[PDB]
């Protein structure tokens, strides 16, 4: 797809067999899900943007799948106001910014 | 351009007569620049991010350039980590993403 920047960049993922809304986001190193359960191990790590830093639980090699194209690699999980899809996935689908 | 994503998609602007790297952010509504001395009418807001609210001045009708790209729209000005480049600016240089 071709996503245009007038609205949200908003796209259906599945993660953990459960369907979610989430934003495409180019300024996110890695993606980052508000709170939910995942299984498997995971540990602790700090991210930061603006307002400052939250705590998270890091997954790694979870598979996602986005807009019908299945990648697998780092879930955060934690208390984001929105579920973010970072650039850790964008490379998975290929994704590029064009103008 | 056409932008991949495996590192952070830094650009060069130029803003109130000085050349900054800032961050193409899709997932960022606003753009925000780190504190800076800018002259002209402002109004103060606040903005939410994953971390919480930081107050900011709202500039109006500020001249940008962007990768050779000349817009012009709302700066917001206050203590965010990075350069950020929001949708409102990201439209008018006709960014998309595709994948
Ligand atoms: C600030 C950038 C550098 C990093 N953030 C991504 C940005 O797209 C961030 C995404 C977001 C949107 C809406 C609510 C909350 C967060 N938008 C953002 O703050 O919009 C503000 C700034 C202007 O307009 C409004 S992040 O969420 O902090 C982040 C940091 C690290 C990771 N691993 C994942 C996410
Ligand atoms: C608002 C915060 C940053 C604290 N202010 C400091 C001020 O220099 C502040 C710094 C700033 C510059 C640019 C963008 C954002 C903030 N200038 C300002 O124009 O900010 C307006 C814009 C949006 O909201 C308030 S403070 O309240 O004045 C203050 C002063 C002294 C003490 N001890 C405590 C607080």
């Amino acid at each position: 797809p071709q996503i245009t920047l007038w609205k949200r960049p908003l796209v259906t993922i599945r993660i953990g067999g459960q369907l979610k809304e989430a934003l495409l986001d180019t300024g996110a190193d890695d993606t980052v899900l508000e709170e939910m359960n995942l299984p498997g191990k995971w540990k602790p790590k700090m991210i930061g943007g603006v307002g400052g830093f939250i705590k998270v639980r890091q997954y790694d090699q979870i598979p996602i799948e986005i807009c019908g194209h299945k990648v697998i690699g780092t879930v955060l999980v934690g208390p984001t106001p929105v579920n973010i899809i970072g650039r850790n996935l964008l490379t998975q689908i290929g994704c590029t910014l064009n103008f």
